[PDB]
């Protein structure tokens, strides 16, 4: 037969190990050479595999590189204005690769150029908490300051956004021991952990769902118009540059100033982490000078768009997505995640060559830029926002297959939940002591709901990948899995090679992941799911799923609410519309299911529909006037955290109306703004209800 | 048969005349209990003809009142400030209605309170034009002057907005006999004219397609969160009041200063039409001053939704609506057209008791608060727009069946020529001389299509009407059509009786239509539209016709550019992108069609794909960013015209970047908004050609 078993039993560790080792060997950096021959391979064998059509869909777009013969970098200069410390100009190559050429060195991609110099404060990890703490409860005034800050814990675009509106000069970023060093773990190559010589790269934008900064709105097509530089979205107004930690151990160590205000500020260097600002008096007269001289300038990219078109209702679309760009070698990131996606379609080809087609179409997609702002998914959906919008069933993600090897780790919409605990209740558990036990059992001993007993944890998407622009801006439901590290036994934002030269196959073949048996159980949840959405005759979306989760954040919302009493007794603030449209919503999804169980089976106007009906609930959380200042992110349930583009944030206008409000000049606007806010979330959960009733 | 034949047959004059009677025998203004008792009949009537269900939808708007006990009007004032002339507090009431209570006087909705007092300024009809020729060719400043306008040519909103921004500190409108007197008819009771005592009632919002003015993107509903009153869409900042033409003359009798700059500034009465400012030398010591004492109040408005269900696809809606408020009596605004959807209903309603249904469901809808700014469509429109964006096939509108007898009137989206030809055809032509023949051969003769022999011309839409949220806003396929006046024969703006307490049922009865039979020929126009729409197996759209008129537009546009021959050297203003995607959404369109006459016609899932393609194609040209500054604009074909909200403007986003350009002061800036405007329209014409490709 074909049906999913063949598809999932078709899929191999072996070929997925083929194709990484295969897409791994040289730098894939978007906008390059290298980069454009890589996504004609990758056109060229899924076309051999069985795609009905495969082509590149290429734009225009504004990326950013260092200047190869004027090298950035950051000094401690004396009062004279010698130069007597220097940070690297590269990562030192790992083994075996010390001669491949344009390994790009450690820059923070869009940054500015300059060389200001001046005297350092450190500012933790640069949240909003933190400049919280230093200037409100410390009194420390970063203005005119060159701010140093730990990678960990936010993105790092809102890291510099924040040290911008404190008045920064200059932002230095660097790795800590403390958040990229394992204890008890080796460093690369003789284990997983960061040198001292590694250094993160990455954007430091804050684009906020915009995609290519000089054309908002629209595809960078052959003919668009673009914005001039300085009215570019979301390039930051001060240099940024990236340091490993000794080399941040040589600008910290002489800090002088306050003392760290708690242990919260220190990580694990031989330092006392000082705030400052400036060093300590024997070194007063010394300052920190940056200098940064990387450009910005408009290079092609390309995606790879495949199709297999669906037997009976080829105008749905089932999206399985991920980037192909990399910083360096993306021996996990993205290579790990393409090397699945690779498999999927070999493994879908070969029942197509058999004489199968899935239900729905199913587009592959091998997206460029992501690492310069998601910005080739983004251009692709803005091209064709509207076949999106109408005929768009799911996307699924598939950036990174691992990023540890403890269990499996899902972030999707509501509607995707059901449909994730049956799958993963098929699946076989890779996890050693489960041998012969289901992926769902293992993941839910590991990784238990904080809310059910017996179930799994399942996390509502943030951003920061290439899922953004389909869920947060056009509203078509969507999900991601990887395997990862039990957060419990260290608790750090990522990998610690994350975007590293010594991101490499032979970290994951020797560390994460010997035997591919993690990356085919991601490629069999992928898959599965991408199986499911396309072949299923009545979508797998269970719309209770979501009544259960609106109640939960209408409950947060207004317990952080209730945290004012007198001014909502003041200004009438209630919740009771949102409590009530999460009540309607939930009794239609009641009666809803019901129809679904329960309609005539034989009548397929009946089925269409509520498959329409379906398919167009998430679409119906999207407001097209967007939330505040941000009017990509038009989904009214979820956004990107307004202090970090990776978490996602509940009711996120309410959440934002009501951030740090004890703090507003005018507290009848700011109470007003929430007030408004609550009436535009509770009207849009109503709305969403509706589409839900009889349809006349 | 239950076919279209059966529909139209059951449709009769003397119906149409009854409920005319009916509805117009006390005025109905929207929020008021007289306008709630004719909902609350209307619902009931509906229900009793065979609708399945019929509901009111309420909504709390702003709407504007005159103070009953302190009246509006207008003074010359002498020097001492005695009052020597003051216009009239109401408009004599016709015979027999002398008793009639509750009769708003005329008033400009939203004009604020204030009592100006100041010289006259005489600004012809105070279209941009009239400003242009004022300030830049005859050095006029309005600034701190009150102004006198013409009626006519474009909607009085503009008029005040344009006035405004001259620096006007009050707004007198008239009817000038030029504009609302036909020579050789006798003022109403003993023909058709305005007398000298009548006025013209009228909102002067600037809402640019907002709805309620407290409530943009929302509904007003019982929990919304309303602006206030400074914050509010669209009022206007000065005061503003209509007059009649003897009430005009008195005003205008003493005009001094310049003399008008041509003829075309001489309306009909017998005064020299002096531009002023202020008042001849003997005079010179008077001045005009308004008395103006409305209220702004939030009041409850309510839509009667009658709703008969689809047989084979339920979730489709086809659109009938038109508004039930009038200024007056509403004898033929609305209540011509109101009478012709009842009607409409009844027949249906027949058919459906006899065991039919449409194919798909149609909606009718007796809309509430049209007179004050299209509230009620719009904030209906509001609360249920992700129901009519994906499931919307077409909006047809039904205001007033007659403004003439001459001939057919249609404006409506190209994709509707084709049905709209045919059902002409089908149709017999109720004039005079063509006994036996079909409307379309009368239309045709009467009415010829500019550009092809042999065809009747049918205008785009424009707005000042019900359609405006569902075509320009939500881009759902929209079109309208009614009887008119031989425009070769005075070329008003209107008739002259247009929103006086003249316009009556015996108006109707005794000058208009004696016999019913043009208002049957509309019934029969806007019925059998909707009865194809909603029962066509494959969609009455023929995508080709978008084609011929987007080139049409795109060189109308490009040839308002090429009178800058030099910029567009200069800043290389290119159209070729516009007209690369005229020429693509011709070829696809044409292949299109093709699939659509040959597809395998016993496959629903194809059948309804192409529905699909059909129904989304209007769809395709809404831009979810709006245009500049008007972001209720969307459909980046078609706008309100920014000059003229009831005319429309073909790529509006064009042609205001276009318009005046050799007057700014940036031509680069300028320029550059152009090509981006370009940028946007030919983008977005692709976007729509590729909706008609083979889906994957
Ligand atoms: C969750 O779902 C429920 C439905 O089960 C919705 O209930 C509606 O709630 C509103 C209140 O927010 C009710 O509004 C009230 O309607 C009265 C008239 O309703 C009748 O007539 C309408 C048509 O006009 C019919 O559709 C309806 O069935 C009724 O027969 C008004 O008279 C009320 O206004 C008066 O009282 C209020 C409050 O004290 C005053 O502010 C007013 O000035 C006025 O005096 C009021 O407008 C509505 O009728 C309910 N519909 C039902 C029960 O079907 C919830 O609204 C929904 N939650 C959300 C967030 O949408
Ligand atoms: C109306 O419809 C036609 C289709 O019939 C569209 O034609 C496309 O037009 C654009 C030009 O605007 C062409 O773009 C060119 O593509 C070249 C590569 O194309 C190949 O590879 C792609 C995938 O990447 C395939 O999809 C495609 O089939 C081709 O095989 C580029 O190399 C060109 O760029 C070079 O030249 C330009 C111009 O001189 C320089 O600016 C660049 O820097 C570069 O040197 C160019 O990008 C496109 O290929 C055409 N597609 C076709 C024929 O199918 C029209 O665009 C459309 N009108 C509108 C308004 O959309
Ligand atoms: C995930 O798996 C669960 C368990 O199989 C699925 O729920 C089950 O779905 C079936 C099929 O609709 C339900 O059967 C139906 O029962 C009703 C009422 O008794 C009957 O009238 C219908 O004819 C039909 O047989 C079954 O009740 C239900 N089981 C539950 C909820 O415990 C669920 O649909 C799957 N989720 C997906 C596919 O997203
Ligand atoms: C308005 O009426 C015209 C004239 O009836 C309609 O156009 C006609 O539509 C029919 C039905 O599709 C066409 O017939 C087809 O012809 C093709 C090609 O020869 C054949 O392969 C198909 O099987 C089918 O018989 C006919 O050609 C066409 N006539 C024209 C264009 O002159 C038109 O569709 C109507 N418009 C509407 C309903 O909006
Ligand atoms: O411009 C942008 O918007 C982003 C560009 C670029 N993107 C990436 O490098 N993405 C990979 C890293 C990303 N990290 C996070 O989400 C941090 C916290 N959550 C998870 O790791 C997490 C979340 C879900 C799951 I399932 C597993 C882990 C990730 O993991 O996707 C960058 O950040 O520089
Ligand atoms: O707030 C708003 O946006 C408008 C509120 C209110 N609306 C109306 O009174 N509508 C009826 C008058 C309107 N007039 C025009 O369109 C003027 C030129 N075109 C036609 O008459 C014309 C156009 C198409 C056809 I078919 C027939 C005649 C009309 O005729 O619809 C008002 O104007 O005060
Ligand atoms: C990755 O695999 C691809 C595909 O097998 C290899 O590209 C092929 O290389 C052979 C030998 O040079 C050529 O004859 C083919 O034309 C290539 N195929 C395609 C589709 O490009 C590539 O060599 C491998 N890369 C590495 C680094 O191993
Ligand atoms: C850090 O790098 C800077 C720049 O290369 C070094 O300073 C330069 O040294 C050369 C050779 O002695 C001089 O001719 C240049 O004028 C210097 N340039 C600047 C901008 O100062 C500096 O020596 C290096 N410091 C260390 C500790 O290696
Ligand atoms: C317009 O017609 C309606 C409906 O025929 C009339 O309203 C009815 O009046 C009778 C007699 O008063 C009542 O018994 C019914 O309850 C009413 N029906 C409805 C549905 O409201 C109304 O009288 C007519 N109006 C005018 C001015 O002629
Ligand atoms: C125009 O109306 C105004 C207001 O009614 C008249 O002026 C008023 O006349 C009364 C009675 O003589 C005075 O007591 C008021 O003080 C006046 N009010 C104002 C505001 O002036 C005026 O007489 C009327 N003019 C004409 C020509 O009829
Ligand atoms: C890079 O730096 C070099 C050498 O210092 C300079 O000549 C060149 O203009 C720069 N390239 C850029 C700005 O792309
Ligand atoms: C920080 O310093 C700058 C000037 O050096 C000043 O404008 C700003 O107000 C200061 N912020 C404080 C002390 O709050
Ligand atoms: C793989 O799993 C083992 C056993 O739990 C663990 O000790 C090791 O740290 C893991 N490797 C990585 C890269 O997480
Ligand atoms: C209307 O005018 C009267 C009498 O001059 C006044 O008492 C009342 O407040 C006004 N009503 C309003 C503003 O609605
Ligand atoms: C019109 O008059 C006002 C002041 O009375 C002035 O501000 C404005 O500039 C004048 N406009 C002209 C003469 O252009
Ligand atoms: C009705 O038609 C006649 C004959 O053409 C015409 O003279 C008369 O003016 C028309 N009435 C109206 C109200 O247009
Ligand atoms: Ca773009
Ligand atoms: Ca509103
Ligand atoms: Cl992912
Ligand atoms: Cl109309
Ligand atoms: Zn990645
Ligand atoms: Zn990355
Ligand atoms: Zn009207
Ligand atoms: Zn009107």
């Amino acid at each position: 037969k074909h049906n999913m078993k063949a598809f999932l039993d078709e899929l191999k560790a072996e070929n997925i190990k083929k194709f990484l080792y295969n897409f791994t060997q040289i730098p894939h950096l978007a906008g390059t050479e290298q980069n454009f021959q890589l996504a004609k391979q990758i056109q060229s064998q899924w076309k051999e595999f069985g795609l009905d059509s495969v082509e590149l869909a290429h734009y225009d777009v504004l990326l950013s590189y260092p200047n190869k013969t004027h090298p950035n970098y950051i000094s401690i200069i004396n009062e004279d204005g010698n130069e007597i410390f220097n940070t690297s100009l590269f990562e030192p190559p790992p083994p075996g690769y010390e001669n491949v050429s344009d390994i790009v060195p450690p820059f923070s991609a869009f940054s500015p150029q300059g060389m200001p110099e001046g005297d350092l404060v450190y500012v933790n990890y640069a949240r909003t908490e933190d400049f919280f703490k230093l200037e409100r409860d410390m009194k420390i005034n970063c203005s005119g300051k060159i701010v140093i800050a730990r990678y960990g814990k936010v993105f790092r675009g809102n890291k510099v956004k924040n040290a911008q509106l404190a008045g920064a000069k200059g932002v230095i970023l660097y790795s800590d021991p403390a958040d990229y060093f394992a204890p008890g773990v080796k460093s690369y190559p003789d284990g997983w952990n960061l040198p001292g010589g590694g250094v993160q790269r990455g954007n430091i934008l804050n684009l906020n769902g915009a995609g290519d900064p000089l054309t908002p709105g629209y595809p960078a097509n052959e003919y668009a118009y673009r914005r001039g530089i300085a009215e570019a979205v979301g390039l930051p107004s001060i240099p940024v540059h990236p340091i490993g930690y000794y080399d941040a151990q040589k600008l910290l160590e002489k800090m002088g100033g306050s003392a760290p205000p708690d242990s919260s500020w220190r990580g694990s260097l031989k330092v006392p982490y000082n705030v400052g600002p400036g060093f300590t008096g024997n070194f007063s007269t010394q300052k920190v000078k940056m200098h940064i001289h990387s450009t910005n300038e408009v290079t092609r990219i390309y995606n790879v768009i495949g199709t297999l078109r669906g037997a009976v209702e080829p105008d749905r679309y089932v999206i399985l997505g991920g980037h192909r760009d990399s910083w360096v070698f993306g021996g996990i990131d993205p290579q790990s995640g393409a090397a699945v996606v690779h498999e999927i379609v070999r493994s879908f080809g070969t029942l197509k060559k058999e004489g199968w087609r899935p239900r729905r179409t199913i587009l592959f997609a091998s997206w460029d830029a992501m690492e310069f702002g998601l910005l080739g998914s983004t251009e692709w959906a803005e091209e064709n926002s509207r076949l999106l919008q109408e005929r768009g069933v799911a996307y699924i993600n598939a950036d990174s297959s691992i990023e540890g090897n403890y269990t499996l780790r899902v972030d999707c919409t509501p509607l995707m939940y059901s449909l994730v605990h049956n799958l993963t209740k098929e699946l076989k558990s890779p996890d050693e002591g489960f041998e012969g036990k289901s992926l769902y059992e293992s993941w839910t001993k590991k990784s238990p709901s904080p809310e059910f007993s017996g179930m799994p944890r399942i996390s509502k998407l943030g951003s920061g990948n290439d899922f953004e622009v389909f869920f947060q801006r056009l509203g078509i439901a969507s999900g991601r899995a990887r395997y990862t590290k039990n957060w419990e036994t260290n608790k750090f934002s990522g990998y610690p090679l994350y975007h590293s030269v010594y991101e490499t196959y032979e970290l994951v073949e020797k560390f994460y992941d010997p035997m591919f048996k993690y990356h085919l159980t991601v490629a069999q949840v992928r898959g599965g799911m991408v199986f499911e959405l396309a072949n299923s005759i009545v979508l797998p979306f269970d719309c209770r799923d979501y009544a259960v989760v609106l109640r939960k954040y209408a409950d947060k919302i207004y317990s952080i609410s209730m945290k004012h009493p007198q001014e909502m007794k003041t200004y009438s603030v209630s919740f009771d519309s949102l409590f009530s449209a999460v009540k309607n919503f939930t009794e239609i999804a009641s009666k809803f299911s019901e129809r679904l169980q329960d309609f005539d089976k034989s009548n397929p106007i009946v089925l269409r529909m509520m498959n329409d009906q379906l398919m167009f609930l998430e679409r119906a959380f999207i407001d097209p006037l967007g939330l505040p200042d941000r009017p990509f992110y038009r989904h009214v349930i979820y956004a990107p955290s307004s202090h970090n583009k990776y978490a996602g944030e509940s009711f996120p206008g309410i959440y934002d109306a009501l951030f740090d409000i004890e703090s507003k000049v005018d507290p009848s606007k700011a109470w007003g703004e929430v007030k408004r806010q609550i009436y535009v979330a509770a009207f849009t959960v109503q709305a969403a209800a509706e589409t839900l009733s009889e349809v006349a």
